[PDB]
């Protein structure tokens, strides 16, 4: 009394803007890490007053480029342009272990793939697979030529798909620790990467506004490709199996529906500045994004699941 209840949580306002963001897998956190290097956990909720700061760190001192929660909810593992890997606990975001020197170039990106083993990629193509109980990586490949933007995995844990912004699609077998393939290069480089159609395809943002379509198993040229009607994409995640959310330069995010490709709408925008990364809550029911605004934003996807169908 009064309790001031809205759709979404509100805008989280920053400091600084953030390329890390990664929603909890049980609880209603989300996490953030900054151009700074600070890394942030923030519980949201649909009352006012009740999306607060939890805790900050300040652990890399270069820019935190992603973060991600562990499947049981207990670690948030985040990577920087200063060439760590960081474990920090939820609770508190104290931390409990530096990988320093984890690769030779800034890190990009970041995938978790069971409870001992991550994925990163760098700002040179370089990807690295890591196991916790190991010293040293599994794994160091080179064959991409330009950064790693985005990485996804094989719901059997097999395959790790790679987003370089040398325009192509990289292939990695996990198991065997050893390069399958690059896809043909793309004219735009590939910013993000994610499994839709119960794993069957593979789509891939481009910094030229177009999503390339590839069958699974046929990694090695696109089967599909459509244009939005914008100039990129920059970050995609998946709302179902048919529908993603796409962010880009201009600010808007957009939702799009693969096979049949279309465009559905706008969900929202950062009015005139670029989204950097999107994440999907736990229960399905919010889409954060991160912007050049410096918000957090939380966006109602209730709408988008009941009009969408398979
Ligand atoms: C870079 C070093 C440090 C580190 C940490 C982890 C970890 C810890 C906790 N939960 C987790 N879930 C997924 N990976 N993972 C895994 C590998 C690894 O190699």
């Amino acid at each position: 009394a009064p309790t001031r209840i809205r759709d979404t949580p509100e805008d989280i306002v920053l400091e600084a803007p953030a390329s890390g963001l990664a929603f909890h897998p049980a609880r209603d956190l989300l996490a953030a890490g900054d151009v700074d290097g600070d890394v942030f956990v923030f519980s949201y909720s649909c009352q006012e007053g009740e999306t607060k700061e939890l805790w900050s760190s300040g652990h890399h001192l270069k820019a935190c480029r992603a973060v991600a929660f562990s499947e049981d909810g207990q670690k948030l593992i985040t990577v920087s342009k200063d060439k760590a890997i960081h474990v920090l606990d939820v609770e508190q975001g104290q931390l409990e272990r530096r990988v320093s020197k984890a690769h030779g170039a800034p890190i990009n990106s970041l995938l978790l793939v069971d409870e001992n083993v991550l994925a990163t990629g760098d700002d040179t193509g370089g990807i690295r697979l890591w196991d916790q109980r190991k010293e040293g990586p599994l794994m160091d490949m080179r064959q991409h030529e330009e950064y790693i933007a985005d990485m996804a995995l094989d719901p059997a844990k097999k395959l790790l798909l790679t987003a370089s912004g040398d325009g192509c699609l990289g292939i990695f077998n996990i198991k065997r620790r050893r390069f399958e393939l690059l896809s043909e290069p793309q004219s735009g480089d590939l910013t993000s990467v994610t499994l839709m159609k119960w794993g069957k395809k593979v789509a891939c943002g481009s910094s030229e506004g177009t999503i390339y379509l590839f069958n699974w198993n046929g990694f090695g040229a696109t089967s599909d490709r459509f244009a939005l009607r914008a100039e990129s994409i920059d970050c995609m995640v998946p709302v179902t199996e048919s529908l993603l959310c796409t962010g880009s330069t201009d600010g808007v995010i957009r939702a799009v529906n693969i096979l049949p490709n279309r465009v559905v709408g706008s969900v929202g925008q950062h009015t005139g500045e670029p989204v950097e990364e999107l994440a999907l809550s736990h229960c399905g029911r919010f889409l954060a994004s991160s912007g050049h605004d410096q918000r957090l934003k939380f966006w109602d996807m209730a709408q988008l699941r009941a009009v969408v169908v398979d």
